[PDB]
């Protein structure tokens, strides 16, 4: 009966792509970098790799670095909009979120970006994953195109959230995007009503 | 198609009860504790609460401090019926556990706790939530007696996983226990494939 929405963190809720640009430029000044209009692909790691070797590896240790997730800054409306859809009557919502391989900072950094923006009530909603198919819900915001793993048939709708590596990217008809969080996610919840 | 099955972590498959009552002991020597034998309800910081005022904090402090997650023990029989379930055809298996609120050490020892004695392959079968009911699955292998949250109807069957808090407790009469790792817990999966 209450509506249930997951919402991605990275990339959705925290500016992933701009803060790792960042502290790659500042650390490795002598490489070359991929600006954001020219990411393509969910894998920053992989488009690194693909410029020049030996760069995925140094991608790799930008957010693998203590302080990375932590230092993160929201993205526009993101804290405000979550805040209000969770304030929202017969709503629940939930942070889903997949850590990195190196467990060392990831896991703790992002509970503590999550008290930092929503307050200490709001680490309960937080959901720690890699396979995101096995968390039920009405709807799924994430800007990742392929989510998958071991339940062929989530209960969520997908939204994807755009981002620069996906905003040239055709869907297959039926799935459907929130532009941003200026565009009109109510409207997207409420087509998920009975 | 596959079968999944969640297994939970403190008192299924990290001995949680006695490596708080070891610490707690160690750390406060001139308090009164609860042997294992007496401990009653999920909450130990309840009990310990209602033998003496402040022990609630005392305990809670025991579970806060740093290496306290890392070094749990695995319960007997644990850690070879967790492989062996998850090399079975057809079946996939998460661990499945909720963080403390204070998040400092927890999170990264779980991780940690998991790699060394299932491997670091095994780390992408770990979900960390509060709610439990909003990860779908088959099977849920739990000691925790009331297991709610957002989701009214969880798409699993709990299975009481006997402990020291529960053992004395009567369930109502559809639902089922495994009452240690070297009870037939093959059996119980098996009662839920097609
Ligand atoms: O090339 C990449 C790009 C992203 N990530 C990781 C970083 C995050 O931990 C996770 C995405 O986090 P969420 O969007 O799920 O919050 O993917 C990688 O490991 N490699
Ligand atoms: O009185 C208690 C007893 C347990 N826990 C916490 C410790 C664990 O983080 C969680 C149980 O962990 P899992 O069984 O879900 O792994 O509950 C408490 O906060 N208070
Ligand atoms: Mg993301
Ligand atoms: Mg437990």
């Amino acid at each position: 009966r209450a509506l249930r929405v997951l919402v991605n963190m990275d990339g959705v809720l925290a500016d992933f792509e701009g803060g790792f640009l960042r502290k790659f430029r500042a650390r490795f000044p002598d490489q070359p970098f991929i600006a954001l209009e020219d990411r393509r692909g969910f894998w920053v790691s992989e488009q690194y790799g693909r410029l020049r070797p030996g760069l995925s590896e140094k991608a790799i240790s930008i957010w693998e670095s203590k302080n990375f997730f932590f230092e993160l800054e929201p993205l526009p409306g993101a804290v405000e909009a979550v805040k209000e859809m969770a304030s929202l009557q017969n709503t629940d919502v939930f942070i889903c979120t997949s850590p990195i391989k190196m467990f060392k900072y990831c896991p703790y950094e992002k509970y503590a970006w999550v008290e930092k923006y929503f307050g200490p009530d709001f680490l309960e909603q937080i959901v720690l994953t890699r396979d995101k198919t096995v968390v039920s819900a009405d709807l799924l915001i994430d800007d990742r195109p392929d989510i998958t793993g071991a339940e062929p048939t989530p209960s969520w709708e997908h939204v994807l959230f755009t981002a620069c590596h996906n905003q040239h990217l055709q869907l297959q008809p039926p799935r459907r995007r929130l532009h941003s969080w200026a565009d009109d996610w109510k409207a997207i919840l409420d087509s998920k009503r009975p």
